């Protein structure tokens, strides 16, 4: 009620832990209890974490707000990467 500007989403892939969970439209308002203002702040959050971690992601739909749990796994152009941000 104030104009929030987060994040939003890019798509959903099947057999992914954002599938059922989170859906294309659904905006980021805060990850694990953390408010995100930039996509930047993204990475070093995902940094922290490994692969195989398990991260709580707080997401808006139709002015309800519910929790997905997200799985880090990482990628083939970079696996040295963990999580760019993606669903």
């Amino acid at each position: 009620m104030n104009e929030a500007k987060g994040v939003y989403v890019m798509s959903v892939l099947p057999n992914m832990p954002a599938a059922g969970r989170l859906e294309a439209g659904d905006r980021i308002a805060a990850i694990d209890g953390q408010p995100i203002n930039t996509s930047e702040q993204i990475v070093s959050y995902v940094r922290e974490k490994q692969a195989g971690d398990r991260v709580r992601v707080t997401f808006i739909r139709d002015r309800k707000q519910h929790e997905a749990e997200l799985v880090l796994k990482p990628f083939p152009h970079h696996p040295n990467q963990i999580g760019l941000g993606v669903t």
